[PDB]
């Protein structure tokens, strides 16, 4: 018993707490910080608080559905099954209320959770305690036992007191918002998907309560001869037929499809219909808003590529380039980026050295390992040099190197067919894994032959400036290269 | 009296005026600039203009609600209570009209508020004076006293003249837009929240006026036998039942739920219904628009993080990296950024030197103060050197330093467990607050031991290039470091 | 006559053509390029084409409103007023059709407008000529005169032929889209405002045509006993009562408020109601879409400032800074940027040298002209040096300079109160227009006194590195500075 | 036969596969990788799989429209035409099911498609096989032949079994999403246009099925006296009148226009109406969402230009520039960018050397070829130097060069009129194709004359720093320039 009884009320070492406090030593400091603070204090991130709030979510989603129906469509709440259900729930929500004095609290300051018991009690008794209190105690039964020391008046007034329980929706909202921030910090939740499912739960709950209110107001007026229950001649129907019609009216007002069987006739039905129409029209506008925010997040990568490309069309149309030249540019962007939008330089700068090294070795080691230098050189040298290679793409017919031009760069074939075209011989084809232009290294001069693309070529290259920038840090390899 | 009487009509030194004009000397220049301009001129930003416009907002939101009801649902406006309410309001709106000749005006030029009395009078008499004038004077009572020197015709025409007061909505719009720009400049208002509450006020006001117009047109036609008031048999009901039904019709047309008890029969009811449907359908489309603009601002930080990350998935899927390597990258981004999106370099560049110094000393002074150099060095030196430290994160199993590699950097542990793993001894653990790699400073060579992460490590580091860039400005500290 | 008759058919020198072709010599080349091309060819950007299309817009918005009403709600189109209106309009739309062989055309290639008469005729006769042709000729009257060489059948079929005129909506769309691109290139139109007014015109036009179709189908069936016109007992009403009810039905289906007096009974009324509901529900969804795109453009500057600031909250909450330090940062951003978002460096880089010079002289010449160097120096020197000054802001209590620190910068007060606080004397206040720290210029050493902000200070500064970078280009001024 | 029979089941060399695998040698490796894997295995990207899925799309869009109608509005499915249609379709969907064991599969890992036959069979039998199986076999006819070894009960239950075919919508969704990703990789599809047409197909299909369900529930209850079919007295109407009314009800609930002839009376009609209202209200909210995402993509270039410009208004209003200076800046942006937004530096950096060379030679070779140096120099020199030219724009009255200032740059006229204004002579005009300021090259000094813009000038320029940076790579041209 005791070894778990103290262990449950303080932060366990887990994927949330290690990512939140930063290390097991920071978690174990926070465990010590509550274990010194007082008797039975509960940390906000504790497993006890998780499983307790999980019981509250089940308990509240039960109560906020059952209570409106029990008050509205049944004769009395004084029978044994209703006395049992209400005393069970009220004692549970009163245990939750006293635990909100022993539990700590978080803040936007991101500082360590406030865990002094007097600091918790003084903050709670100001912030939320009054709405938690009047909805925890059985205000209707404690009024009734006082009224026991006409009957058609006291029962009605009692039904109005019984609905003070619906303020438990504040706890449902609070406890949902607390655990969704904890799931964001652990399970990579999409914000728009979380947000729309919160609104869907509220729309169903408001539509259910409205579907009670539309019958409750006639009942509190003793079913006047001009209201919808009397006009539809269903005052004596079953509780399920009445609930189905009252929910159908509420949902019809919420979606603006119609009023029910006819438009309102009495003052009560006019003003309850208009309240329902406004709560509906606002929920549906907020739902169309959330559906739009969701849909605009889903294809964000496609969208950003379309916006990026359209600025190339603005550039080409400002410069008034001819349509065949625009087709080369359009075709180049499709081969180089393949509809994927990213920034290679920005992404590699925020990685660490081990991840940059691992991604570069995966991309380029199979291409470089065929070369006679890199087959013999040190691993701590080639892994440094591969980080300097720049990716390039060439279209068919383009010259990659021209004879007689100064050779500032040398290249490696990743994909496609190239052709060396010196006048001294028949043309030699080059293919994936081969390399060319190497005679630019550690020398100077014009290129001895031209090279051109016979198909879409995907290449890697490095400049003699970047090659020298590497070799300046590896003078032993510089001496080995200078020999041949 | 006199010391306040001149003080109220010119800009006070306060959080708005000091932020607007830039200093107390610029405010006191503007006070002098109105005190020299003429008798009783009012500066736009004055406390007198604030409290006067605040009285106008209360006066207008009263009048624009009461006047449509008084004209539409009551027999005559010639009785003592209506003569009192209209003469009180009309004299107040006429004082407001003459004060709009003495008050200055702002411009999009952002230049000093136009405060010459002839320049104010010539600008106002062109821009808005005519709509302000015909809605300030009691056009109905001055028509009636002339008509007094058939009765069923003159009363009707009088009801149409009494609604020229509704042009006071132009002043309500103008004065709201002026004070909301001043609150934006003082209380950090969210623009979408301000914008949606402006539209909500207009939707309620238009829905109220429409709910009058739907009854007013039948009344001006003497309740013809084919209109909704006659068909519903409520020409003799109370003013409250008639208003409740007419508002219910208007609101039903505005939300497109239905027509009321039946579809229109007469020409008057057809064309008023269609006008109402169009004003409704446009307000509801504008409201769904504002709700969408609001919702898309609320999770902007989450959204931007999701969009930033999805470009890493585009990068990884273009390079066709294997799924286990993608899991290392996904796990690295969660530990390094924790779902927070920001640019450290961009944010620190727009701060001033005191704030950069204060943020850097808060982050790093507790880590650096354990070091033997920085425990002895000058405070104006260490505060400069801390600005060069770069934050890094390492996953478990990654090598932070390799034995025999060139040591270009040295590090400090902020969080996590590292292990030094030289072959000369058993492995030594390192933890938060410790430091390693220091032998790279003021020397050259390969690293004497390897160091690796046993858990997620959060580190700070500085390169020997940045260390030298600091020490070049502090040659006295350079001599102290060169000794040991 | 002749001097205008050739001048109207070719591009005039105006704000559009000079901005489109780039100069008066490029416009005069384009005038020559049409004057050589053939007899009476019309350039797309000509004044004749503008005023002709303006006549077509008035002619089409008349015809597309009048023709549906004339066919639907009147007994016959063979009477003199309808023969006159149709022959006047058909001959005008046939002149427009032959002018579309003589007018040139633009392209997405942005190349010079296609102006060869055979190249225009071959392109038009493929692209749009068939829809333009069958809607220009009077197909109904040429069918009727052939049918003249039972009456209840031929009149009905004639009403169906008369609606081939509604294909003139293709010309209305084409000519609107051409002139809106020309107004974008001249009058700084907001795209969302233009787009929403195009949709509003289409919604009104579709709603008007639907309101004809709902009556036309019953009329072509000879008013069957189960359709809405028969059930409402209005087959013998006036044309205006019938049109008002049929428009009310159409608009009710378009906005989804209801069906009219009752739901459909016949097959004709079911399928026309469902067609109307679908065209409505799609127009209203497209309108809520355009209203959202409009609203999200209007506060784009506020929005971007809120998004920029929230990344500072992500930075502060990642670094876990304390709430008082966050209040200094929040207060600093409000004083430095005042809710305005911009990039000073990006905006100044895309201006030209004259505009950079003019903006810098407006901001800084009044501050620099009090200085003893800049009161005596050359104007071509000080105008260069002012471009190096960097703007800074300091909060109250912050030290701008510390005694004994190395002075890398010197400053100028634009606004606020500073205080010099050397131990050798009582404190001296400094105010807007004064300057300090000047002893750092052309020397080296520690600062002789500290300086601190007593109120929010707005300052300009330049580093000794930037001062030297200027003076290296002005050695004559360097010699003058070296003397004192 | 055989030469095509093996060729159809493996990736052909085409615009998709060459862009996906990267080259013809990578495609031919993938062909070999399936040809070695087993008997008759099908690659996901094969032509056989394309034409088979195209037959499935036609087969499914037929079946999912016909089957609900056949079950709902006809007496029995045991007659010869229905036995033929169901056995033809069920055997086709069973061939599709066995082919899903022989076809490979793709993954988010982007690795080569999983093509081992045991790895395909074990993955499919877990993922989707059960929903594919119960919808391929004729579950209703195999139940009926067992029940053949009361009639009003067995037929009803049979109609419920016949709708297990509607699970073929999962295959329709899967096969559409597979081929749309392949069309994105080949035909430059806009994502929002693709997405909205997927939703439009689902809205029509759900509305059709709902329009069956609204009649099916009454039919399964044997048309009770309180349901809509009985109240409208149409139990004996034709199948087309019943379908038209049931579709009209469903579509009315989907769009929230009304219930049909009257609101529900029975429990069955209440709960089916509310199900329809919810499925409708959610589809319409998702459609308004997609229409908004579409509309916001269409004018993305206009939008981004408006947002870019409004930051210039924030800059000007922060600096409080006067209105005439703002008009120069506003006018400059319109002449320099012409409403086109792009980044010249970012776009040219992601192109290759051949495209940069081709775009630069198109823009600038006609301007440079008039110059006496560039008419004589090497083509490999001038093509390098043209890449250094920076575009500039000047407003009328602005000085481009001032006499006596240091000449760091020289210019070329692309468009507009300039004037040289030395005091030694009458003013000389300069026009498109001319050049000035050339005496700054290979020397030093103050400018011998001023030059100013008489009209909007569009210019190119290069600095002496960039000219020297070019000539340092071409010492042979440096010697030729040094001679004159
Ligand atoms: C009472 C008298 C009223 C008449 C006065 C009004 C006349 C003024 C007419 C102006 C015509 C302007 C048309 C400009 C067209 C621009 C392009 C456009 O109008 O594009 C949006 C329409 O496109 C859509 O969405 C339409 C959606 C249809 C959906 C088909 C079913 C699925
Ligand atoms: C008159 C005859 C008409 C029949 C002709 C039309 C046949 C053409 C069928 C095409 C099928 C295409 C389906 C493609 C599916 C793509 C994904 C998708 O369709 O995703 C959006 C639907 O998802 C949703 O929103 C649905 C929302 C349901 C909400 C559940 C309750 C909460």
């Amino acid at each position: 018993m005791q070894r778990q009884f103290t262990s449950m009320l303080q932060p366990g070492v887990n994927k949330f707490s290690l990512r939140m406090f930063g290390s097991q030593k920071a978690v174990e400091k926070e465990q010590e910080r509550v274990k010194t603070a007082g008797f039975w204090i509960i940390h906000p991130y504790s497993d006890f608080r998780f499983y307790w709030d999980l019981i509250m979510l089940i308990m509240m989603v039960g109560n906020l559905v059952i209570i409106p129906v029990g008050i509205t469509f049944f004769t009395e709440q004084t029978t044994t099954p209703w006395i049992i259900f209400n005393v069970a729930s009220d004692t549970v929500f009163l245990l939750d209320l006293i635990m909100n004095f022993r539990t700590g609290t978080v803040n936007e300051d991101s500082s360590e959770i406030i865990l002094d018991p007097k600091v918790i009690k003084m903050n709670y008794l100001k912030s939320w305690f009054v709405v938690d209190f009047i909805s925890s105690i059985p205000v209707d039964y404690i009024f009734l036992i006082v009224e026991k020391g006409r009957a058609l008046r006291i029962v009605r007034f009692t039904k109005i007191l019984s609905l003070l329980r619906l303020l438990r929706l504040s706890r449902l909202i609070r406890y949902i918002h607390q655990w969704e921030e904890i799931f964001h910090m652990t399970y990579d939740l999409a914000s728009a998907v979380v947000r729309i499912f919160n609104l869907i739960g509220m729309m169903l709950l408001l539509c259910h309560w409205d579907g009670c209110l539309q019958f409750l107001v006639p009942l509190l007026q003793d079913f006047p001869p001009d209201c919808w229950v009397s006009l539809n001649e269903m005052v004596n129907d079953s509780w399920g037929k009445q609930y189905s019609y009252a929910l159908f009216k509420a949902m019809s007002h919420m979606l603006c499809i119609g009023y029910g069987a006819q438009a309102p006739v009495s003052m009560s039905d006019l003003w309850i219909t208009m309240l329902s129409m406004i709560v509906g029209a606002t929920c549906y506008a907020m739902f169309v808003g959330h559906a739009t925010a969701l849909i605009q997040s889903l294809d964000s990568s496609r969208r950003q590529y379309q916006e990026k490309y359209k600025q190339v069309e603005q550039y080409m149309s400002f410069h008034k380039l001819p349509a065949d030249m625009r087709q080369k540019i359009h075709d180049y962007y499709e081969h180089r980026y393949q509809g994927k939008i990213f920034d290679e330089e920005n992404i590699l700068n925020e990685l660490n050295d081990p991840l940059r090294e691992e991604i570069v070795n995966f991309n380029c080691r199979k291409l470089v390992a065929t070369m006679p230098l890199f087959a013999n050189a040190d691993p701590n040298f080639v892994t440094a040099m591969l980080s300097k290679l720049r990716f390039e793409v060439f279209q068919p017919g383009d010259y990659i190197i021209r004879e007689g031009a100064v050779g500032k760069k040398m290249y490696f074939i990743q994909h496609g067919v190239a052709g060396v075209i010196t006048k001294s011989s028949k043309e030699m084809k080059l293919t994936d894994g081969s390399y060319f232009g190497e005679i630019c290294l550690l020398t100077k001069g014009r290129r001895t032959a031209s090279v051109r693309a016979d198909t879409y070529c995907r290449l890697y290259s490095l400049s003699v400036d970047n090659f020298n920038e590497v070799l300046e840090e590896y003078p032993m390899m510089r001496r080995a290269f200078e020999t041949v």
